[PDB]
């Protein structure tokens, strides 16, 4: 690294302490009293205290008088030499973020006349605007420091089509970046770009949403969705192809957007959308990427769009997208990830306030509770900010239905109790969730977002892993085995999950209200069903494994809670075995059409799963005192699960029902809590067409799920 070259270091690591470390061998040369000097300035420093490093003498100063940022400041030694203040820790003192905070709006604002920029650089000395456009001449102006360090210029004209830079001088080093509020750039998001409002309309209203354990959530990521041959579609792997209607496989198997319809799902949770780095845009191609490595957050990803160059594209299409889902009763979630930033160093926000925007460890080095290189600081007031106002604007401007907080346990309670207060207030009803996986942080725990502060934020969702792992198996240690696959030992723990996980018995609560869990088996994070269940049971067939991973959905959509499936888990979607496909090619990640056709027969039970849930309000109850009140379990062995929803009056058509749960393959005999007569609805082959009646006993024949029902 070259560099400005100085005789000694000077940094503010407080509102009023300056640390000055002077060079070995110059030890009895720079020597004190010290001073602080700039334009009209001159004080002395007093020394607090001293001391000696590896390759510098430092000393400890104080000053009368708070040191002013925005100006250039020097320190003088006895010997005459000098050095220009550097930016040191203040940054990250509640002093400083209280003199500082700014809440008016930041980036660019639009107008055809003239175009007014913004941004917050408190602890810099300089700040300028850098325009292009393809043959158009660019210029750059010089901005002005207005109050709470933000800076400001105003220019004349129409701007529309302008690429802009900001240049930030910090330390005497001027950095280049773009807008952190950038609202649209450039293909692979080098330079951010200006443009007049696109006047979209939204002409699918869809009131607020009625309860969370209402829905019915399918995760997908839109490469992944149409990339296949075989898809129907024609727009592959675009924000397009979900708009295209009534289209279908080679075989004339139902595909895109006319099959999420048929399903009976509710809202659709896409991988992130926001422009991430991982995909050449101008040749998709020839790589692939989840995308969880943020870029900007405020624009929207380019390899998904037709034309990933011009700037106003890719904006039009995920709207249009998103617009056609309303039309057809469908919802959309975002997954958004503010834990962290795609390489620190080079990014908007270390580049403009250096040191702010990031966690540190007691050393004074970034922190890694992520495990991908640094952790957002979102308790810092312009960061929570920023955060908030991230949210409100893809709610307004987009229009989506919710969210999915990527390693939520990262970020603060008060952060997200805040944004919550202005989301609901935007958006009625949306849908608000994350992991809330305990990560090594530094914040106080009763601080962190995670499952054990659940009670603290009332009308936020966490994943639940404990009915995942019950159901499944232990995701962590690929042989072990769940109840669906043959292990007793976990049985209590799935009655738990099926009561929504809200206590039972000497089970202490995962979570308040069933409102606030979300059950699944299968995600876009490790082995898919199929594939772990086949490192479990490696002796066992495909149509056993079949029954199995049916059992493990019927158990999922038949409890209390939320519901969430992972896209393809319908047909038993596989990945050849790989654990962490975030990188992998589209044969590995694809979703396969092929495979959807061959097992449609299985599909078609997934769907008359999500109908019954939808015709009976039954395995929908509000709250755990109402589940007390008509859940209670008959049958609890180590392959055997029975429980029954009674006292169903003005709750459900229906007066009693009772689900049986198998999960080994010889065939049993189960004796009726009474004499009355049932409706045989489903069993292990199947639902059944007009429901026959039987009385005191039942047949539980093989893996999988019978439900017996008495009409009111
Ligand atoms: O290139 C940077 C980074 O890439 C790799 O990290 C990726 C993980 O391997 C991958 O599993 C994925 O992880 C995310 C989960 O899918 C998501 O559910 C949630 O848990 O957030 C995770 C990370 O934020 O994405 C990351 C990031 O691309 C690689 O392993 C790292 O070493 C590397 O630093
Ligand atoms: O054309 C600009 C912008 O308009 C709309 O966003 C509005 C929003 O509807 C209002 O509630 C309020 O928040 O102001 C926003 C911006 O002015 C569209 O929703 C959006 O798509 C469009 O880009
Ligand atoms: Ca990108």
């Amino acid at each position: 690294m070259v560099s400005i070259r100085r005789s000694f270091e000077a940094y503010v690591d407080d509102m009023n302490i300056i640390t000055v470390l002077i060079p070995a061998e110059q030890k009895e040369i720079m020597t004190p009293p010290f001073r602080l000097e700039t334009e009209i300035t001159d004080f002395p420093l007093a020394v607090r205290e001293e001391y000696s490093l590896e390759a510098k003498y430092k000393y400890v100063c104080v000053s009368d008088h708070p040191v002013t940022f925005g100006k250039i400041h020097c320190v003088r030694a006895s010997s005459g030499h000098k050095t220009d203040l550097q930016i040191g820790a203040v940054i990250r003192t509640a002093a400083f973020d209280d003199e500082f905070y700014y809440d008016g709006e930041l980036g660019a604002v639009y107008t055809a006349d003239h175009t007014v920029f913004k941004v917050w650089a408190p602890a810099a000395t300089s700040a300028a605007v850098k325009l292009s456009h393809p043959n158009k001449s660019g210029r750059t102006f010089q901005m002005t420091r207005l109050e709470k360090g933000v800076y400001a210029v105003t220019v004349t004209g129409d701007l529309h089509g302008y690429e802009y830079l900001f240049c930030i001088c910090n330390n005497s080093e001027w950095m280049e970046t773009v807008d952190q509020y950038a609202k649209a750039v450039t293909v692979n998001g080098e330079k951010g770009v200006v443009l007049r409002p696109d006047q979209m309309k939204w002409t699918a209203p869809l009131k607020p949403f009625s309860h969370p354990v209402d829905a019915v959530i399918y995760e997908t990521h839109l490469r992944d969705f149409s990339i296949h041959e075989n898809s129907g579609m024609i727009n592959k792997g675009k924000y397009l192809a979900l708009t295209e209607t009534d289209t279908q496989t080679a075989n004339g198997s139902s595909s895109g957007l006319a099959y999420v319809k048929e399903l009976g799902v509710t809202h659709v949770e896409l991988l992130p959308v926001n422009d991430f780095a991982g995909v050449d845009e101008e040749k998709p191609l020839d790589a692939y990427n989840w995308g969880y490595n943020p870029l900007h957050f405020f624009a929207p990803e380019g390899s998904y769009a037709s034309n990933p160059h011009d700037p106003q594209t890719r904006k039009t299409e995920l709207k249009q997208m998103i617009n056609t889902l309303h039309q057809h009763g469908l919802r959309v979630i975002l997954d958004v990830v503010f834990n962290h930033v795609y390489k620190r160093e080079n990014s908007p926000f270390e580049k403009t306030v250096p040191g702010y925007f990031f966690r540190h460890d007691e050393c004074g080095k970034p922190s890694n509770g992520t495990g991908v290189g640094n952790d957002i600081a979102s308790e810092r007031r312009m960061a929570r900010k920023f955060i908030a106002d991230c949210v409100v604007y893809w709610l307004e401007e987009y229009n989506v239905d919710g969210f999915r907080f990527d390693l939520l346990g990262i970020l603060d309670i008060d952060t997200v109790l805040y944004m919550k207060e202005k989301a609901t207030k935007a958006k009625p009803g949306i849908l608000l969730f994350g992991e809330g996986w305990d990560l090594a942080t530094p914040l106080p725990h009763e601080q962190k977002a995670a499952l054990a502060n659940a009670p603290r934020m009332p009308g936020i969702g966490f994943f639940n892993d404990m009915f995942r792992d019950a159901v499944k198996g232990n995701t962590f240690h690929l042989k072990a085995t769940g109840f669906a696959l043959g292990n007793g030992e976990s049985a209590q723990a799935v009655m738990h999950g099926i009561a929504g996980s809200s206590g039972w018995k000497a089970l202490a609560p995962i979570v308040p209200e069933p409102s606030q869990s979300i059950n699944y088996v299968e995600s876009h994070d490790n082995h898919t069903f199929w594939d772990k269940m086949s490192f479990a049971l490696p002796q066992e067939n495909d149509s056993r494994k079949r029954s199995r991973q049916r059992l493990a959905v019927a158990i999922i959509l038949l409890a209390q809670g939320v519901p969430f499936i992972h896209s393809g888990q319908e047909f038993f979607r596989t990945k050849q075995g790989v654990e962490n496909s975030y990188q992998s090619s589209d044969s590995i990640n694809q979703l396969d059409w092929d495979r959807r056709e061959t097992f449609k027969e299985d599909v078609h039970y997934i769907r008359r799963l999500i109908s019954l849930r939808k015709a009976h309000p039954a395995f929908r109850l509000r709250s755990a005192a109402d589940i007390q009140r008509h859940l209670e379990c008959l049958t609890l062995k180590e392959h055997l699960i029975a429980y029954r929803l009674y006292d169903l009056d003005e709750v459900d058509e229906w007066k009693d029902i009772i689900v049986i749960h198998h999960a080994s393959p010889d065939s049993v005999e189960w004796r009726l809590p009474n004499d009355i007569p049932y409706r045989l609805l489903c069993d292990p082959s199947g639902f059944q067409e007009d429901p026959t009646e039987i009385k005191k006993t039942v047949a539980v024949n093989g893996i999988g799920t019978v439900i017996l029902y008495l009409a009111s």
